[PDB]
């Protein structure tokens, strides 16, 4: 179904569409998510218009998978994802990102962490990662660029794609012992919070299609 109240969610399955539009306050216009298909894959949109507040962002509409029991990171097996998904719009500053928080505390709140974990698979326009480029690393034989900064008491690593990856297929856990064995991320005392996948806008008129997205914790 599709609405565009500012925290609208939708679940099926294992899915949960969210609109999420935490920074509607900072710009002018608006943001719906339309869920369209949730059982074995998602399908879903995000559809938006923002003026204003020009560094910004406005809201993360996304997908996620559901985390009952939380673990950590090392005794985590794979973190196996697909995605297929296209933009469409004007003038489009936004990312599409997935977006994972951990924390050393099991019971901590699953919308911010001690760390975030992004890896950008597209951006438009002139934006970037909050922090700074930390070089390019190769993850799960794909080349990206690293960023690392604090959004508070929290840990940012974001990393973004040399082209717009519009067709991927990966296994987050080969970030996460990236950050482990070269940045000394503590994946032995970390759980995985959340595993979510979407768009961050700063400015224009958007429409995020996610044909297929899939995500697991084995
Ligand atoms: C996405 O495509 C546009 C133009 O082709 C480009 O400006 C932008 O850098 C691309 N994003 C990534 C992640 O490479």
């Amino acid at each position: 179904q599709t609405s565009c109240d500012q925290y609208a969610t939708f679940s099926g399955n294992g899915y949960i569409v969210s609109n999420n539009l935490w920074g509607a306050s900072a710009g002018s216009g608006f943001g719906c998510v339309t869920s369209v298909s949730l059982n074995g894959a998602a399908s879903w949109h995000a559809d938006w218009q923002w003026s204003g507040g020009q560094n910004n962002v406005k809201s993360y509409q996304n997908v996620q998978i559901n985390i009952p029991q939380k673990r950590t990171v090392n005794s985590i097996g794979s973190m196996p994802t697909t995605a297929s998904w296209s933009y469409s719009g004007s003038d489009i500053r936004a990312n599409v990102a997935y977006d994972l928080f951990t924390a050393a505390n099991p019971n901590h709140v699953t919308y911010s962490g001690d760390y975030e974990l992004m890896i950008w698979l597209g951006k438009y326009g002139d934006i970037g990662p909050i922090g700074s480029s930390q070089g390019t690393v190769n993850v799960g034989g794909q080349t990206w660029t690293l960023y690392y900064g604090y959004n508070g008491a929290m840990q940012v690593y974001s990393f973004v794609a040399q082209s717009n990856t519009t067709s991927y297929s990966g296994d987050v856990k080969n970030f996460f012992n990236y950050l482990r064995d070269n940045k000394g991320y503590n994946a032995g005392g970390q759980y995985v919070l959340s595993y979510q996948f979407g768009t961050e806008p700063f400015t224009g008129s958007g429409t995020l299609n996610v044909a297929s997205w899939t995500a697991s914790i084995n």
